[PDB]
Order: structure tokens, then C-alpha cells, then sequence
């Protein structure tokens, strides 16, 4: 069961569990408002509804075993392929409204509601190490600096960009990086 023991994370983290109704009906979530939310697949994981509430205490009870974490501020971030923009708001009030390159043309950045999944200071990206070539348009290697996963997939925030990843300025990618969390909502729309 993740995440860990005491861990403070962002709003948007599911949990994650390592007869499909069955072992669902040996999870639950406990919060002090009974937070609602649904099971989503081995493992499965549980998404809140509308997120967590922050700065609040969350355990999970799956079978004899119980663990617990807590949420911390409301930061969230969202991605406009049209307004072409990284807008990161926290707790209501906007902090930045950022210029990013969203994937490019050809392969944009996926729509979807996600969190961001780990911080990597720098990390070098090589499409040999996934089957594409490098004479290829949507081939590359490159050291991406301030890199924030942001789905398994390799969306990672960090102009023709390739895998739908989020591309930033140095400053505003270094600031998101300071800003961000392991849990944060990043939200692709419109």
C-alpha cells in the first residue's frame, strides 16, 4: 500500500493496492468527513472524488493491516493546449500562470487529470531506450533539468516536444519544481 507511513503528499495522490469486488470490500478510506471516491484497476487504486481535502489526516484500512498519510497544501496545476499555458494555483489564488509547450502538433499533451508522480533533478530521455530511432521527427535525447512525472506513460514536466511531455522555461520549471509536491493535481484540458 502506498503511499508510505506519515508520507505528506498532494491532493490529487490515489492510493494504491497491490474477485475483483472482493478485495475491494476489504479497503477503506477514513477521513473526517468520510471522503468519497472510487476504485479504479494485480493492483487497484482508489481516486477521492473531487480530490482530498488538504492538510487533512487520510488512512487506509486494507484487511488486518492500517497505514495513514497526510495531504498538505491545495496546489494545482492546469494545462491548456489552447491558451498554452501551465497554470499553477494554490489554495484559490493563482501563483503563476506559465508559458508551456505541450507536446507538439503531431502528438499534443494527452487530456487527463493526473498528480505528479516523482521529482527528478535532472533526467536524460533517450527514444533508443524505447524502440525509436533518432533520425525519427519524434525521436530525441536530451538531459530534461526539474523533471516531474506526471503519468507512467512518460508525460513529464521539465517548441517540438515529443511523448506529450510538458515543456517550460528554466525559471518557471525550477519554481514548479520548488512548488510541487509528490500528490499535486496536474489537470490537461482545453
Amino acid at each position: 500500500v502506498s503511499p508510505a507511513n506519515g508520507a505528506v503528499v498532494g491532493v490529487a495522490h490515489p492510493v494504491v493496492v497491490t474477485d475483483r469486488r472482493a478485495v475491494e470490500r476489504s479497503i477503506r478510506i477514513s477521513t473526517p468527513h468520510n471522503t468519497t471516491g472510487h476504485f479504479e484497476w494485480n493492483v487497484v487504486r482508489w481516486v477521492p472524488h473531487r480530490y482530498w481535502p488538504p492538510h487533512t489526516r487520510v488512512s487506509v484500512g486494507v484487511q488486518e493491516l492500517t497505514e495513514g498519510f497526510e495531504t498538505g497544501d491545495a496546489l494545482i496545476g492546469v494545462a491548456s493546449i489552447s491558451a498554452h499555458t501551465f497554470t499553477v494555483s494554490r489554495n484559490g489564488e493563482v501563483l503563476r500562470t506559465m508559458p508551456a509547450s505541450l507536446g507538439k502538433p503531431s502528438r499534443p499533451t494527452p487530456i487527463g487529470s493526473f498528480h505528479a508522480m516523482s521529482k527528478e533533478r535532472t533526467v536524460v530521455m533517450d527514444s533508443r531506450t524505447i524502440g525509436i530511432p533518432l533520425n525519427s521527427s519524434d525521436g530525441y535525447l536530451l538531459t530534461a533539468h526539474y523533471a516531474v512525472r506526471v503519468t507512467w506513460s512518460g508525460v513529464y514536466v521539465h517548441a517540438n516536444v515529443s511523448h506529450g511531455c510538458i515543456n517550460l522555461s528554466p525559471d518557471n520549471a525550477a519554481w514548479y519544481f520548488d512548488a510541487v509536491t509528490v500528490g499535486d493535481p496536474i489537470e490537461v484540458v482545453g
